[PDB]
């Protein structure tokens, strides 16, 4: 039937295309101006990691080829630690599995074009303000001030981590929200193609410079430049009041000092550091959990609107595209919007909750320069079991990243798997001491195919 979608980011535009193909009258409203008009700007140039999960959703929409055409392939993770040979941990035990680096703005344009080619009407320069649920009315506003009321039948809030739809819903039901804040902010920097080729930075990998309480990440672009993200506390905790934070970094020069002392091997590749640091705003992170994502058959949330998460597993978009697929499936196969929205929430909620936890946990893996003898021993054993039983023992990263297993099933399995490894490894100094066959027997006993 009819649907009104608020937000033409990743979730909203994908879901609009799918509803529009399956014969829905679709209207998508977007606060921002159409980004497809050509200008003299270079842009923000944000990079996102697209995994098998998200790529699959795009495959379902018939958009995979177009998106992949502009993606840079990442074959492994490259971990840079000073006084160390930058070691490339490939993705898998083979190299069929990959992660793609796609420019966020390219992706969005592909998506918009795909939304319209399916029949969706997109309306830019219009932000949701309010929602009258009793009288089924929407109020939008344009920056020039004016207001515009539209009726609606189904409302889809795909309007991002500060969703106004979610906010409107909260006015009329209790969403049981729990906000968990992240002490890290982030800041976007760049490594130019000039700098990139000079340092022989491998373009075809994900780069990370771990630093404990803070770290940098780098995904590459078609032009061989890299987009770089610094995760750092906003403020130093009470305990260690001298530790690095954004507060102490009060201009490019303090920032350059910070980088030259703490990231000596990364700093010389960051030519425009001072500029980037003063102009680009410091971003905030948070995990937000809701018990309910819908109001009867009137309104549902998906993507970041429904479940903001920390970026540490690189799965936010991947999850959002997955949500879009699931929502359209439900809306299509259900007796009514009510059944469809409930059914959607019941399916996707557990998965949102699972990746939200896994992303929070992923921080410390990425962040520690030297892993502990325990984690390293477990990881060694886990690879060995992964070779011997690829139907049963699949490392959690791979379940999440390189597979389509529901996020919750990944979590549940990684729970059993890690338990297995922990007990196998305790009171052992290294693999010498561990009988592999006994461990394989336990893997087989404990983990269903
Ligand atoms: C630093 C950082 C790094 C990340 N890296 C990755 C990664 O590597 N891989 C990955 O999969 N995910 C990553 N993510 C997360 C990912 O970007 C998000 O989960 C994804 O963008 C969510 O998509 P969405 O459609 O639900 O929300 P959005 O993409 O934010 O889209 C909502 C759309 O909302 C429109 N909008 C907002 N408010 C209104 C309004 N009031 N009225 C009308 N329209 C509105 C927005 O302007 C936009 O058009 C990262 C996030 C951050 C912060
Ligand atoms: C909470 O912690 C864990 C949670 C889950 C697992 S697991 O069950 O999924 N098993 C395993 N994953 C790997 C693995 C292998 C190769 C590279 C990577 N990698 O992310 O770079 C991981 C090795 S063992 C292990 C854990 O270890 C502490
Ligand atoms: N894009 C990101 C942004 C911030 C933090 C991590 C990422 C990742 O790429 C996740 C990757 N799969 C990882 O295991 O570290």
């Amino acid at each position: 039937r009819q649907v009104t979608i608020i937000g033409a980011g990743l979730a909203g535009t994908l879901v609009a295309r799918l509803l529009a193909r399956n014969g829905w009258q679709v209207n998508l409203f977007e606060r921002r101006p159409d980004p497809r008009i050509e200008t003299g700007a270079r842009g923000r140039s944000i990079n996102l990691a697209l995994a098998e999960r998200g790529a699959h959703a795009l495959r379902l929409a018939g958009l995979e080829r177009e998106v992949l055409a502009e993606a840079v392939m990442m074959r492994g993770r490259m971990v840079h630690v000073p006084g160390t040979p930058p070691n490339l941990q490939p993705y898998g035990r083979d190299d069929s599995e990959v992660i793609w680096s796609i420019n966020r703005d390219r992706l969005n344009r592909i998506l918009l074009d795909g939304a319209e080619a399916a029949g969706a009407s997109i309306h830019f320069n219009l932000g949701l303000d309010s929602v009258d649920f009793a009288r089924q009315r929407l109020t939008l506003s344009n920056v020039s001030g004016e207001r515009l009321e539209k009726r609606f039948h189904l409302l889809i809030g795909a309007d991002g981590c500060n969703s106004a739809v979610r906010q409107a819903m909260a006015s009329v039901v209790d969403l049981g929200e729990h906000l968990e804040t992240q002490p890290h902010g982030y800041k976007e920097l760049q490594i130019t193609p000039e700098a990139s080729a000079q340092f022989n930075l491998e373009p075809n990998a994900l780069h990370i410079w771990p630093h404990g309480d803070y770290m940098c990440i780098a995904l590459p672009n078609l032009d061989r430049s890299f987009t770089v993200t610094l995760f750092l506390h906003h403020q130093s905790p009470a305990a260690q009041p001298a530790s690095p934070c954004f507060a102490q970094l009060v201009d490019g020069h303090a920032a350059r000092r910070f980088f030259q002392r703490q990231f000596p091997d990364l700093s010389p590749m960051l030519d425009s550091l001072e500029q980037d640091f003063e102009h680009h705003p410091t971003g905030k992170l948070a995990t937000l959990r809701l018990t309910t994502w819908h109001v009867g058959g009137q309104a549902v949330l998906l993507g970041d609107a429904a479940h903001p998460m920390v970026p540490f597993h690189g799965q936010g978009m991947n999850c959002a595209l997955e949500d879009a697929v699931a929502l359209a499936e439900h809306l299509q196969s259900a007796a009514d919007n009510a059944s469809a929205l409930a059914a959607f929430t019941a399916q996707r909620q557990p998965d949102a909750l699972a990746i939200q936890a896994m992303a929070l946990e992923n921080y410390v893996e990425m962040s520690s320069k030297v892993a502990s003898p325990t984690y390293l021993l477990e990881r060694e054993l886990g690879q060995i079991m992964a070779q011997r039983q690829p139907t049963r023992f699949i490392p959690r990263y791979s379940m999440v990243t390189f597979s389509r297993l529901p996020y919750a099933q990944a979590m549940a399995r990684g729970q059993i798997q890690e338990q297995l490894l922990k007990f196998a490894v305790a009171n052992h100094s290294d693999l010498t001491s561990i009988n592999l066959d006994a461990v394989e027997h336990e893997v087989t006993r404990c983990l269903p195919p």
